[PDB]
RNA sequence: GUUCGCGAAGUAACCCUUCGUGGACAUUUGGUCAAUUUGAAACAAUACAGAGAUGAUCAGCAGUUCCCCUGCAUAAGGAUGAACCGUUUUACAAAGAGAUUUA
């Protein structure tokens, strides 16, 4: 029941046909992303992986707004879309929290993985990174987060 | 972006939107590493040389070196694995004899 339809898979509920054209359009953008473009550069190669983290994030904001913001789908369709692995359950669970409404991924708040026990730089608000920049006179030595290619996922931002 | 409070607007049995404000929430990724010739795989082929002792042909096993390869290996193999089988003058005098030689 995660991804391919088997006999143990339950039939889809009512509102799935109206959301299915957008979910098919995310699905074919991942297939172009999965394939290897033969890239010599190390900086181009993780740039391809950032497209996968973004395409994953956007399809989960799609199902999140349909149920928690617009209420356009029944809960029986939402429980089906979680079990059939359309929407990332643990990512939606942070989006419900306060301060985490626009979080890019779960790997960027995971403190144990960092050298310093900190969050990712993409979690720091753009007002604050501009401030110590004014101390130095140099703008920003930060463009994209190494694990996501996130330009800053903070709430105020 | 959410939420709490505040100040207004319009709708208004004070409710719904919208604008202006205070506080809260959330807080510093990654690299010892840049994408062909100029910071360092190897082999095969070719050319030369030829794989111990001995009168001669052979089983080998060691030790020594700022020598290794194969192997999980403290096993066993790798020409008995390889390189060593070259060069070597003073802790130095005692005894005597001749000759030279000087107060
Ligand atoms: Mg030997
Ligand atoms: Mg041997
Ligand atoms: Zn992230
Ligand atoms: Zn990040
Ligand atoms: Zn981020």
């Amino acid at each position: 029941m995660p991804r391919i339809k088997t006999r143990r898979s339950k039939p889809a509920p009512d509102g799935f046909e109206k959301i299915k054209p957008t979910l098919t359009d995310f699905e074919i953008q991942l297939r172009d992303a999965q394939k290897d473009k033969s890239s010599k550069l190390a900086a181009k190669s993780n740039e391809q992986l950032w497209e996968i983290m973004q395409l994953h994030h956007q399809r989960s904001r799609y199902i999140y707004t349909l149920y928690y913001k617009r209420k356009a789908i029944s809960k029986d369709l939402y429980d089906w879309l979680i079990k059939e692995k359309y929407a990332d359950k643990l990512l939606i669970a942070k989006w419900r929290k306060t301060g985490y409404e626009k979080l890019c991924c779960l790997r960027c708040i995971q403190k144990n993985e960092t050298n310093n026990g900190s969050t990712c730089i993409c979690r720091v608000p753009r007002a604050q990174l501009e401030e110590e920049a004014r101390k130095k006179g140099t703008q920003v030595s930060f463009h994209q987060c190494v694990h996501c290619g996130c330009r800053g996922c903070a709430s105020t931002d």
